[PDB]
DNA sequence: ACCATGATCTGAC
DNA sequence: TGTCAGATCATGG
């Protein structure tokens, strides 16, 4: 299922499986929305939250722009797969003005359609010899067709108010796998997240957590044990199969921990 | 439309457009059949010819081969997308025995399925970290379902005996482009091809020449001029600066 | 490509 | 026999 934008570690492929395990609810809370592949494909009302505010402001702005408004900007900066000079100009403009729409047009031309913003709030992703494709507005239309049920916010996960009747889906960065957004993570942040879930559990709040217990040779010991306190499902078909025809130093172990 | 095997310069994309120009005929002569994307997909009877004997013999052998036979050889050698040493072993066996079935199985494991025969007849394509796949099956099934109307030939084009009522389709190596089989072409070879087509005309025989008049700056001009004599269609669509043409009488 | 994913193919660079 | 974005086709949320 499509997400609003390309995004490292998205759940487009896993969404269908994850939904099957989702409970019934009065309000859905996507604590770490990211590219929204989760928020866009569940029943509302939805609360999509993410720490990276510049990205949330882009979503808030997308709600009121047409594809034409987007093509108008691409035509204005004369952007193409070979327009490095113009890509740099557009990047400079966004870094100064912080026009949310200019950021959306930027990602379409950056390296791997990735959005890398430093602490100063500026876009550092290099040109990617890319541009919109005959399927770029497919995501855009998916977003427009499902944004009406969503309420965005850009707060640190700790500051989000969870209420009775809500279901909390958590998909934080993963220490064991590389990802630009790892910069916002540390062991400390994870402990607070883990502490936070237990609370919702003791408050009659159902939640769901995505993560990886193992990868390439490392492991998240602390989480491995913590998870034994709930219901666990191993989503990576390859890791599951090789447990029986294994050698040892193999791949990733994707899971969905839900109370 | 698929050919019998992947092949650089195949006409799988152009065949539909080309056929709308082909006449009726008593016999279709595919002078430079290559991967057979044309031969397997036109009404027969057909005469499929190519100068590369190894490939033609592979086709001749293929007629008497079942997919399970292909799989038996793959098990026997234990090939896979990571079996580089077993690939080298199969290649060595083919090079010594020259058995066509081994070539067929071997080409599925080489880079882009390319069949590169060197100066002494040995297969030298590098391992391609790949093996058979659904396309392999599809092409094989397509060959078996359409090989009945074809008679194969492995001769230099000037040696093939063309008859009355024949339609001679020719898709030779293009001077302007790059292909491994260009080592068989040259200005002189092309000169004689154009002379033969003229003879076919003098005899009242229909032919169709696929080719390139312009590609990457370079241009073929005796062909441009020689073209003025007959009908020409430009198929350059969607690929850039190239000017794919079809010259027929 | 079609609903969407993903394996594979192919034409620029 | 490199890289890879976009296209093609098989099939499974
Ligand atoms: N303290 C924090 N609070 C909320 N979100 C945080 C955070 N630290 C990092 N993140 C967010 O963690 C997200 C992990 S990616 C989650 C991906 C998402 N489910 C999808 O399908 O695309 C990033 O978007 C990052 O901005
Ligand atoms: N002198 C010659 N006589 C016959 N065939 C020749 C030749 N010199 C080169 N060739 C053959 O020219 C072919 C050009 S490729 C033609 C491709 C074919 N229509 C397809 O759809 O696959 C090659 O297969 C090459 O072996």
């Amino acid at each position: 299922m499509l997400g609003a934008i390309a995004y490292t570690g998205n759940k487009q492929s896993l969404l269908p499986e994850l939904k099957s395990h989702f409970p019934k609810y009065n309000r859905f809370v996507d604590l770490f929305c990211g590219g929204l592949s989760v928020s866009l494909n569940v029943n509302g009302p939805v609360l999509a939250n993410d720490i990276q505010e510049p990205i949330i402001e882009m979503y808030k702005r997308l709600i009121n722009v047409s594809w034409d408004d987007v093509l108008k900007v691409i035509k204005q900066y004369k952007l193409s797969k070979t327009s490095k000079e113009e890509f740099l100009k557009l990047r400079e403009d966004y870094n100064k003005t912080r026009d949310p729409l200019l950021l959306y047009v930027l990602h379409f031309h950056g390296f791997s359609n990735m959005i890398r913003i430093n602490y100063k709030g500026n876009f550092t992703t290099p040109f990617g010899k890319r541009t919109i494709n005959k399927n770029s507005e497919k995501r855009f239309n998916h977003f427009k067709q499902n944004c009406d049920k969503i309420i965005f916010s850009s707060l640190h996960f700790k500051d989000v108010k969870i209420l009775d009747g809500d279901f909390v889906y958590v998909d934080p960065p993963y220490l064991i796998t590389v990802a630009d957004y790892n910069k916002f993570w540390s062991e400390d942040e994870e402990k607070d997240l883990l502490n936070l879930l237990d609370s919702l559990n003791d408050r009659g709040i159902k939640f769901g957590l995505s993560n990886v217990l193992e990868h390439h040779g490392k492991e998240n010991t602390l989480l491995k044990e913590w998870s034994k306190k709930y219901n666990v499902k191993h989503l990576n078909k390859k890791y599951v199969f090789n447990i029986y025809h294994s050698k040892e130093k193999n791949g990733t172990d994707e899971v969905y921990i839900f109370n």
